[PDB]
């Protein structure tokens, strides 16, 4: 078995899936739905890889010849992953293996790095993905309740994924490229639980806003992200369901102001409508900050999933943005909403739901993009 | 066999479907979807009624203890319908009979009239439905695309229907009555092919606006509604697909004023603004409309069977009519999109799309109304 | 001004007639469910001139155009001329069939639907040519009993049957395939669900229309022997059985034709009496004697299981039996999907959504049988 | 802390253990595809210590969570220490079921999987009583062969088999039922499908697991006569047929045990050698007997399909010949839907949405059969 490592593989025979900064060696996989695609002959491959992690521990999935294998928890130290073996030595594979657990912003252990390949075969041009699409998402887009029964309620890894996810479906269809920035409970605005801090807009312009404390930082997710390196031909934003959510929770008191934060309900029930307006300019100020570093990409809200309450919010955002802007190229689509045959765990969008948005999305794209 | 005139049933058993005016004997049925629905004991029903037209002939459906069971063209003259014979005569069987043509704006003579039943067994009460749902639309609406193969593209009636239609799949669905208020390739401000007449809001607020001329002012159709003989609990508006089109089409000379008229696009291949805010205000008008005579409704534009383009202009109206009205009981959701697999004929919603959008349509209705 | 063409006047290449027919052209008698004409004509308007009568029974047909429903409705007795199009494009061809809905009835001697001529303004074409053919034998399943009609309906009555909605039709339509049907509803291939062991489908399948008795359908050449050097299907589909286990768990039947009562008994533990198999066992092999006798390179297959698939082994002892003496290369069982709770129709009988399942299936299979790709 | 508790000192109220066991209960050796352990536990953490070995055809595993699919692996020789899970909410029950993704290998000696204990926070609880029992008989369709992989692919290894992508697993989670796994793939009723007369099902049916041979199974109990008393099914689901078929159409096989070639016929015409036939009948026949022999009580319900029907006729013979002649009222026919090309999986085999259409069918048929609605 040779080893290779992973910056040693000449970029036509490797494709890096998620957005990388500086360092290379080893590779930092910072996202869920990151990680690494080659196409090997030879009868066996090794992954080497190291994790670290505390309450929450690393899953990674598996995929050879564009079809899912397996799925694991990975605890911490250095490992060496058999990814096939036994295998016709003549025969190429495609082998496809990404980190399941989204970034995850309050934990400062946590990660992810790809070493090198160890292989008896040779590695072979990869497909060529020109088409790119960033997703930017909640717990959704990190596929939250896309494992699990019904009933499960803890908020621990194995019950997230990219595995089974309507992004990664979406992408998979349309045979394109993809980045994942997502963060469970966050919102365009607020979370759910009215943290005016747990907002996208605030951590999208890093490598990878969501990985802090030293350690991340050592590895460049705090570094600004290189847009002009990976340039989408559509983001897709499902955001607004925590933004929602956070009228009918209780106030949330910031350890780092000493202030407490409330979305209101009047005694009408109806939305404080300047609260509505909170959502509606962090959505002016997101698609402009999206606008700036993507010069060229189709804007798709996309939203739905898990109720639609927010879309006249939504649009009134979009629409203030565009006319002052003259944006020709932001857009609205509704997302269909998960029924009760469709739930997975945590009351989320089960693997279904996920077919089911990425169907429509997928329809979607090919007449807005003419990818047909 | 007994005759019982239509008007000399009593209420508690007849449902009149559709929306009516001062004539009640007999009984003119002037919309899509409106017709009648008895439960009778006996072995036989006939009901006696009379159509007339010249190209564009009547169509109706029969559907006995909620299943599809006939469907046929009705030339001019009076009629005998057999709507079932030889049956156990002790059990009540609950018999619905409905128009499957749209009214038709420039067809003066086309009128389909209930006169009454012949009968050997007795009326007994109907099912009563508190819930009411109004939906107003164009050819989706009017089921245009319904029937037919593929590759059928003649404009005429055999096509249409309320019997698979989405409308009617979600008023059965949710135990509603409905009234159906629709016409092909008109829109809120203007028709596909820019005729600015062929709008429905100019027509909304008669007894059945389009049915004009001599003979239908004579039926009552061209007087003003009774809106609080029948207060729906929802308002179903899907509207907009043909004044996007318009922008696409041809300028179209007005015979009225002998003006020409076009929605215009830029060079850009973009909209033109000023054109799309004509459509932006028709629609805060329209709204205003809806909300005086119906002053408890649940206003809802559910758009996109076939395309969403028009998303951002419908949402634009919808919240500059909300914001200015201090309505909140406007909402904005969007219908799933008809793919290569489910047209119909006339490159319209077949069975399947209308079936999809039902699904869609129906989940989001028990949610807002707590319809559970 | 529209031309009209008598039927028979309209030469074999611009008329697919569906169904068996007899000696009669003028008019032409429709004597089974899925029976009927197709025609592909241009101009603005068509109709049918036809004959129909009947008592209890009306008439049911409904309306194809290009290959997609259009309408169905009830016919009582008279002269008709029915609409089947009106005011369309002139220039351009369409597709017509329109066909009988009700299954032939062996009981009603005044029930008939005769096709006289077509009014038209535009020109007849060229028909397509169906190489395929196909030949169903059944019971009520095969008349599309239940196939209309809401779940609670229980009324033996003309409006819930149906070849429109129906797993023998949507099977010969996917297929590109002319068929027959040859069906009533409650027979067996040995006895009727009562024990009435005159109600078996092989002693009316020789005949033109062996359904259709009485003075009127023996003028209409209903009781002549069919000609079936003139019709050889590439398949036969036989799907009986369903009444004859039935049968086990029902009352004894006075037979008034001999005075003799009839009883398939089952033994004290609930199983079959052995003998009472071994009937239905004769009967079959019987029956894919006499389908072999007229279909000598037909490939039968019996399709059975839409109400349950309790004979399966009845059937494939009746099947193996019949084949290991006769050498018979050519006859096989093919299992269909029972019908769930959430698939049926009226009557408890198959509903659209069971029929579409089962053509499914039974389409896979054919396709794979006879090289159909 | 974590307590460690060995397999064999969990009282049989808090574990069920899947699959067919011998005399080795410490610690427990694991034989068949689907067996493993199914216990109920508090806590935040809970981990299996367990041993493999494995040359060329590693070992792969499966992890359910309140019946819900979690994750699955390889697993390499050597002692392993699996985390089945942690970080969970300390007071509430989880119910965890890990099972062996691969079949027995027949012709492996070295690979084995064999349960030690668990490290555990929490306590275990009563485990589900399964009154109900299902034992399948198979080929490489109940290995589920081809359940997981791209549709191309074509290497002869354990990461495209399991029994969490499974029609026979999804057969017995529908209806809550106890199942064990018995499958070789290549393997038929009479002969595998490359003529080897060897490699038959029957022959291993018997022992503990026969399909696990050498010194080191032998050890484990694995030759030693299973106990069949101790577990008795309700149905026994046989699904066998497809690779006898194959046979008749692959080359003649030098058997390396006795020195003779073996070959199925087919005839210059295109069909089945007869006598060829008859010892597939034959098999049948002895087959069921030791079916009978060792459960008196339970359904046998031959079970056909995923993979063509085309031995229908001669399998239903060998149900009817062994029926007859051993007035046994307890054995059945029942057709699996047969494969469409939309739903492959890996190896030209049934892919999951087949599995899952042909659970949907024989838990229909289950249901009404057993009266389990
Ligand atoms: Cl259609």
């Amino acid at each position: 078995l040779q080893y290779t490592e992973i910056s040693n593989i000449s970029s036509d025979k490797i494709n890096i899936l998620g957005r990388t900064g500086k360092k290379r060696q080893p590779l930092p996989v910072f996202f869920n739905g990151g990680g690494v695609e080659v196409v090997v002959t030879g009868s066996e491959l090794w992954i080497d890889l190291e994790t670290d992690s505390d309450v929450n521990e690393m899953w990674v999935a598996l995929e050879i010849n564009g079809a899912f294998i397996a799925r694991q928890m990975l605890l911490p130290g250095e490992h060496s992953l058999c990814l096939f073996r036994s295998m016709e030595k003549t025969t190429p594979k495609r082998v496809r293996l990404y980190r399941e657990l989204q970034a995850m912003n309050d934990d400062p252990k946590v990660k992810l790095l790809f070493k090198g390949f160890k292989h008896d075969g040779e590695f072979q041009n990869v497909p060529v993905y020109s088409r790119k699409l960033e997703f930017i998402g909640d717990s959704i887009t990190s596929g939250e309740g896309s494992y699990g029964a019904f009933d499960d309620v803890d908020w621990i890894p194995m019950y997230m994924s990219a595995s089974a996810n309507y992004a990664t479906m979406t992408a998979k269809a349309l045979n394109a490229d993809y980045h994942l920035v997502s963060q469970g409970g966050w919102g365009v605005f607020c979370g759910w639980d009215n943290d005016v801090r747990h907002n996208l807009p605030s951590v999208y312009e890093k490598v990878c806003g969501l990985a802090k404390g030293e350690m991340n930082e050592e590895l460049g997710a705090q570094e600004e992200y290189d847009f002009a390196s990976w340039q989408p031909d559509a983001i897709i934003v499902n955001l607004g369901t925590n933004d929602v959510t956070s009228f009918n929770q209780p106030e949330f008191l910031n350890p780092d102001d000493g202030k407490t934060y409330k979305m209101r309900t009047n005694t009408d029930g109806t939305r404080n409508r300047e609260d509505e307006l909170k959502i509606v300019s962090a959505i002016i100020d997101f698609l402009t900050m999206l606008r700036k570093h993507n010069p060229n990409a189709q804007i798709i809200w996309s939203y739905g999933m898990l109720g639609s309450d927010l879309n006249l919010v939504i649009t009134e955002g979009i629409n203030k943005y565009k006319e002052n802007a003259g944006d020709e190229k932001v857009s609205f689509f509704q997302l269909p909403n998960t029924t009760m045959e469709n739930f997975g765990s945590h009351m989320a969008p089960g693997p279904k739901s996920h077919q089911n948005a990425a169907k429509e999305l997928v329809d979607y794209l090919r007449n807005k993009l003419g990818w047909f």
